[PDB]
C-alpha cells in the first residue's frame, strides 16, 4: 500500500491520473519523482522547468554541478539527483526530443531506466514540448516499464483521450 490517490489502474503495474507532476509531487513526497530532462540538464521548460521552479532553482544548481563533473547524459539515460522539497530523490531520465530530430526508439531505453526503482511518480516521456505522440509514450510505458509507475497526466483534454484510446 502506497499514498497515490485518484489514480485509475492501467495494468497490473501502470496507473494514471490527471495531475500536475509538481503539485502530485509537493503532495505525495514520493521516493523517486521523473524529470523528462535534457542531456545538459538544463531545466528550462516543460515538466523540467516546472519541477525546478518549485524546487526554488536548487535543482539547476545541482544539476549544473553534476554536469561539470560528469558531462552530459544520453539521449536515452538518466541520472540520479535529490528530489529537493518534491521527493526522496529525482530521476532525470532523457527521452528523444522529436523537435531535434532525435531517434524515437530510443524511447524504450528511456523508460528501461524506470526499472531500477520500485515505485515511481512520472510523467509520459518525450510527450509536451518534446514532441513524441503521448499516445506512444504510454504504449512504451506499459510495455516497458515493470516496476510500480505512477502517470501524471497535466492536459485534461490529453489525459481522456490517453485513457479512451488505451488498449
Ligand atoms: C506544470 C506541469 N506539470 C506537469 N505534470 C505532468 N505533466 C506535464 N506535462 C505533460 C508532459 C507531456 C504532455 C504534457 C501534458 C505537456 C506537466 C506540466 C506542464
Amino acid at each position: 500500500v502506497n499514498s497515490f490517490s485518484g489514480y485509475l489502474k492501467l495494468t497490473d503495474n501502470v496507473y494514471i491520473k490527471n495531475a500536475d507532476i509538481v503539485e502530485e509531487a509537493k503532495k505525495v513526497k514520493p521516493t523517486v519523482v521523473v524529470n523528462a530532462a535534457n542531456v545538459y540538464l538544463k531545466h528550462g521548460g516543460g515538466v523540467a522547468g516546472a519541477l525546478n521552479k518549485a524546487t526554488n532553482n536548487a535543482m539547476q544548481v545541482e544539476s549544473d554541478d553534476y554536469i561539470a563533473t560528469n558531462g552530459p547524459l544520453k539521449v536515452g539515460g538518466s541520472c540520479v539527483l535529490s528530489g529537493h522539497n518534491l521527493a526522496k530523490h529525482c530521476l532525470h531520465v532523457v527521452g528523444p526530443n522529436v523537435n531535434k530530430g532525435e531517434d524515437i526508439q530510443l524511447l524504450k531505453s528511456a523508460y528501461e531506466n524506470f526499472n531500477q526503482h520500485e515505485v515511481l511518480l512520472a510523467p509520459l516521456l518525450s510527450a509536451g514540448i518534446f514532441g513524441a505522440d503521448p499516445i506512444h509514450s504510454l504504449r512504451v510505458c506499459v510495455d516497458t516499464v515493470r516496476t510500480n509507475v505512477y502517470l501524471a497526466v497535466f492536459d485534461k483534454n490529453l489525459y481522456d483521450k490517453l485513457v479512451s484510446s488505451f488498449l
